[PDB]
C-alpha cells in the first residue's frame, strides 16, 4: 500500500555562449608624410570586421582615442570612412575630426558581402602646423559595440 | 549563439510510454529552473508539437520564462503505434548583451493529473 | 473520467526586417576650380 | 470572411456550420495580414502565435 505523487519525470538540455559578436583586424599601412605647413590629401588602408553565429545587424561607435595628443601638430584633420565590401553598394558612413571625434554607424544585410566580413578604408584630409618637425607619431582608433541582433 | 544575438534552434524529442488499460492522459509541463535562467536571457520560448501520428501534427503548448507552466491533453489520435508519444521541442531565444558562459542546463518536469 | 479544458491548439508564423529603407551612392567627380 | 483580429482587439468568436464543412470532414481558413512596421527597428526570427478554444459543439 504505497501512495505515489506521480511527478518523478525530468528531461534536460544545455546551452552556451563562448565568443564575442565581432572580431576586428587592422591593415593601416600608410603614413601621412607631408612637408611642414603643407596642405595635403592621402589614403591610409582598410580595416576588416568579422561577424559570428546568429548575428545579422551590428551597431558600432568609432572615436579618435588620442585626439588631444594630435592637437598641437595639426590645424585640422578629417577622416572619411566608406563601406565597399559590396561591389555594388559603396557608401560613406562617417566623418571624424579633431573637433567632433565620435560617430555612430550602422551595418546591415547589404554591407555583409561574402556573408562574413566588412571592409572599410580610411580617407584623410589634413593641414600641418607651420614649422613643426616630428616623426614616429601614432594615430589610434577605437571601436565599441552598442547593440547586436 | 553569440553574445547578444537573436536566434532560432531546435533541440530534440521526448518519448512517452503508456501501459495497460490506459487511453487518455492529462499532463502538466513546467520549467523547473526558470529562475536560474533569468539573468542569462531577455526571453526564451519553447514550442511543443505532437507528431507521432504522421497524419495529425499539432502544437500543444508554448512555454516561456514569464509563464512557465502549461496543461496538455493526449488522446486516441496521438497514440500512434498504440504505445508511444513523440514530442519535439522548438526554441526561440535572445541572449543577454555581453554575457559569456558554458555548461548551463535546461530542465523540464512532468506531472500526471488524471488518467483514464 | 477526465475533464478537458479544450484549449490546446496553436498555430505559428514568423516575421522579420533586416535592412534600411534606402541606400545612397555618390558620384560627385568634378572640382570647383 | 469570418473575423478580423488586431493588436487592440485580439479576440473574436466565429461560427462554422453545415455550409462550411465541405468534403464533410475539414475546414480550410487562410490568413490575411495588413501591417505597418516601426520606424528604424531591425529584427529577425520573431514568431506570431494564434490560439483556438472550443466553446460549444453540437
Ligand atoms: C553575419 O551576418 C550576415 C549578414 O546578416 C549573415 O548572413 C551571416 O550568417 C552572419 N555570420 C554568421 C557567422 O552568423
Ligand atoms: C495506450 O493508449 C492507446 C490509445 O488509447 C491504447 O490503444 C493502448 O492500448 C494503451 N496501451 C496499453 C499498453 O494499454
Ligand atoms: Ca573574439
Ligand atoms: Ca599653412
Ligand atoms: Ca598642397
Ligand atoms: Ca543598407
Ligand atoms: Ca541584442
Ligand atoms: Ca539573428
Amino acid at each position: 500500500t504505497t501512495q505515489s505523487p506521480l511527478n518523478s519525470f525530468y528531461a534536460t538540455g544545455t546551452a552556451q555562449a563562448v565568443q564575442e559578436p565581432i572580431d576586428v583586424e587592422s591593415h593601416l599601412d600608410n603614413t601621412i608624410a607631408p612637408a611642414a605647413g603643407a596642405q595635403g590629401y592621402k589614403d591610409m588602408g582598410y580595416v576588416k570586421i568579422i561577424n559570428y553565429t546568429d548575428v545579422n545587424v551590428v551597431k558600432l561607435k568609432v572615436t579618435l582615442a588620442n585626439a588631444a595628443q594630435l592637437r598641437p601638430y595639426f590645424k585640422y584633420l578629417q577622416l572619411v570612412l566608406t563601406s565597399n565590401a559590396s561591389s555594388t553598394v559603396e557608401e560613406t558612413k562617417a566623418v571624424l575630426s579633431l573637433k567632433k571625434p565620435s560617430a555612430v554607424i550602422i551595418l546591415d544585410n547589404d554591407d555583409y558581402s561574402s556573408t562574413n566580413k566588412i571592409q572599410l578604408k580610411v580617407e584623410a584630409y589634413y593641414e600641418a602646423k607651420e614649422g613643426m618637425l616630428f616623426d614616429s607619431l601614432p594615430v589610434i582608433l577605437n571601436f565599441q559595440v552598442l547593440s547586436v541582433s
